[PDB]
């Protein structure tokens, strides 16, 4: 929804604010690489509610995790740079595997539930790092 991207974006510019450098360049790719993903999983049947925030939590960690790299690069202290991104990734992470987590739950038995959150973490972020690359 609007809102959903409106989000992400400011969500966006808070860990740039964080990082001391400037959003503008990642906006474009991060939302264009985002509804890609979103319009496939869709196409697919393997999009949800809570999928969707979780593709968003990753957008988030894989932003902080290029803007600290654009950081170091630069000039910005190493130490801070590095520490506030891997408290920032750290969170998104965190969020992102909550919802897969929330979403493996009521559809696949205890048993598989863990791993198939896992691997649709490690997917949904390989996917979205290349798509982000590429719109770079």
């Amino acid at each position: 929804s609007n809102d959903y991207v409106n989000q992400m974006i400011s969500q966006m510019t808070d860990l740039a604010k964080s990082l001391n450098v400037d959003v503008t360049e990642l906006i474009t790719s991060v939302t264009q690489a985002l509804e890609a993903l979103l319009e496939e999983y869709r196409r697919e049947g393997r999009l949800t509610d809570q999928v969707e925030k979780m593709a968003s939590s990753v957008a988030l960690q894989l932003a902080a995790e290029l803007l600290a790299q654009k950081a170091l690069e630069e000039g910005h202290d190493k130490k801070q740079t590095t520490a506030k991104r891997n408290q920032i990734s750290n969170s998104y992470s965190s969020e992102a595997m909550s919802h897969a987590r929330a979403w493996a739950a009521s559809r696949h038995s205890e048993e598989e539930a863990e791993k198939l959150a896992e691997e649709l973490y490690k997917d949904m972020k390989e996917s979205l790092k290349q798509r982000i690359d590429t719109e770079q």
